C-alpha cells in the first residue's frame, strides 16, 4: 500500500485485492482513478472489470453513490433482464473503493472503429435500438437518466465477429456473432454529439435527453459517422436546423443565451470554412437512408420522432418500444 499525493492507488499488474482479485491487465482511468482488469479467483478464474477509487474523498463519496444507484439496480431487476451492467462485487480497501463486473466485450464504438466505420446491418441496428429503449425505459420507471449515453458506453457482451465479405467491391465487414449489449457508464451534460437542443440551448433537461441521445446513437449505427459533426453549438444549431427542421420560437424565447440568434433565425455566415462544410455535407435526414425500403423508412420514422427539438413532443421509450419498426425483431431477441 502506497499512495501519492494525488491521492491514488499505486498498483502493479500480478498485485492481488481481497485475496481473490489478480490484477491481469489495465482497461482505462479518468478523473476518479484506475479500471483494471482481473481474475476472480474466488469465483473460479473468471474476468471482471475493477473500477478503483482511493481516498481523495469526493471519490470515495461518490463511488458510494455509484454501489447504491447499482445496488438499487439489482433489488429493482429480478432476473438481469434490463441490460444495465452488473456489479459483482464491491469493497473497500485501505480507502479505496473497488466495484466488481463481469468483464463484457468491446462497446459500440470500439467495435465500429476495428470495422473501420462500416455501419451496422439494420438488422443490428434494430436490436441494439431495442435493447437500448427497454433499459433506458427501465431506468427512466426508477427515476433515473443517464445524461451521457454513447455509443462508448454501450457494451458488447460478446464482441466476437464473423468476418464476412464477398462481390461487394471492397467487401471487408466484421458482423458481430451476438449483439446482445449492457448499458454501462464511465463517469453541460452529455458529449457534444448526443447533446439534445435543450441542454445546449440551458433550458433544463429531463428523460427526453436520452431519447435524443438514442436517437444520435442509431444514426451512427447505420451510417458509421455521427449525424453532428461539429465542436461548437452555433453549427450545432445550424445543422439541427438543416437535417431537422426549423426550432420552436417558444425555445428561442426562453434561451437566455440570446447570442446564437437574431430577428428569430440563427445568425450563420453560409459562406466561410464552417460555412461549405455544413453546406457540402449537411442534406435533410431522409436523405441519408441508405436504401429505399420499407425497415429503412420505419427505422428513420422512429429516429426523426426521437430527434424532436421540443422533448415535450418527443416520443418516449415506451411509444417507441411499440413503433412498427420492431415489428422485425427476431422472437427471440423480443426478450
Ligand atoms: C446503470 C448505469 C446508469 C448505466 C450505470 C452504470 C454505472 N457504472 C458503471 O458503468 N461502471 C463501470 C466502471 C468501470 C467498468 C465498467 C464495466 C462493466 N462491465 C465491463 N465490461 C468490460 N469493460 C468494462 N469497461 C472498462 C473500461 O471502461 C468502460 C467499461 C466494463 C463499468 N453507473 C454510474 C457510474 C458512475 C456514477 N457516479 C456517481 C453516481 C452514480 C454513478 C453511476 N450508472
Amino acid at each position: 500500500v502506497e499512495d501519492d499525493k494525488e491521492g491514488h492507488l499505486v498498483c502493479r499488474i500480478g498485485d492481488w485485492l481481497q485475496e481473490r482479485y489478480e490484477i491481469v491487465g489495465n482497461l482505462g482511468e479518468g478523473t476518479f482513478g484506475k479500471v483494471v482488469e482481473c481474475l476472480d479467483h474466488a469465483r473460479g478464474k473468471s474476468q471482471v472489470a475493477l473500477k478503483i477509487i482511493r481516498n481523495v474523498g469526493k471519490y470515495r463519496e461518490a463511488a458510494r453513490l455509484e454501489i447504491n444507484v447499482l445496488k438499487k439496480i439489482k433489488e429493482k431487476d429480478k432476473e438481469n433482464k434490463f441490460l444495465c451492467v452488473l456489479m459483482s462485487d464491491w469493497f473497500n480497501f485501505h480507502g479505496h473503493m473497488c466495484i466488481a463486473f463481469e468483464l463484457l466485450g468491446k462497446n459500440t464504438f470500439e467495435f465500429l472503429k476495428e470495422n473501420n466505420f462500416q455501419p451496422y446491418p439494420l438488422p443490428h441496428v434494430r436490436h441494439m435500438a431495442y435493447q437500448l429503449c427497454h433499459a433506458l425505459r427501465f431506468l427512466h420507471e426508477n427515476q433515473l437518466t443517464h445524461t451521457d449515453l454513447k455509443p462508448e458506453n454501450i457494451l458488447f457482451v460478446n464482441s466476437e465477429f464473423e468476418t464476412l465479405y464477398n462481390e461487394h467491391k471492397s467487401c471487408e465487414e466484421k458482423s458481430v456473432k451476438n449483439t446482445s449489449i449492457r448499458v454501462a457508464d464511465f463517469g453541460i451534460v452529455a458529449t457534444r454529439h448526443y447533446r439534445p437542443p435543450e441542454v445546449i440551448l440551458e433550458l433544463g433537461w429531463a428523460q427526453p435527453c436520452d431519447v435524443w441521445s438514442i436517437g444520435c446513437i442509431l444514426f451512427e449505427y447505420y451510417r458509421g459517422f455521427t449525424l453532428f459533426q461539429t465542436h461548437e453549438n452555433r453549427e450545432h444549431l445550424v445543422m439541427m436546423e438543416k437535417i431537422l427542421g426549423p426550432i420552436p420560437s417558444h425555445m428561442i424565447h426562453r434561451t437566455r443565451k440570446q447570442k446564437y440568434f437574431y430577428k428569430g433565425g440563427l445568425v450563420w455566415d453560409e459562406n466561410s470554412s464552417d460555412g461549405r462544410y455544413v453546406k457540402e455535407n449537411c442534406k435533410p435526414l431522409k436523405s441519408y437512408m441508405l436504401q429505399d425500403s420499407l425497415e429503412h423508412v420505419q427505422l428513420f420514422d422512429l429516429m426523426r420522432r426521437m430527434l424532436e427539438f421540443d422533448p415535450a413532443q418527443r416520443i418516449t421509450l415506451a411509444e417507441a418500444l411499440l413503433h412498427p419498426f420492431f415489428a422485425g425483431l427476431t422472437p427471440e431477441e423480443r426478450s
